[PDB]
């Protein structure tokens, strides 16, 4: 999940 | 190891 958001930024 | 290499790509 962190690494989706960080990611989608 | 895997996912470093998935990263590293």
């Amino acid at each position: 999940l962190a690494a989706c958001l960080a990611q989608a930024l």
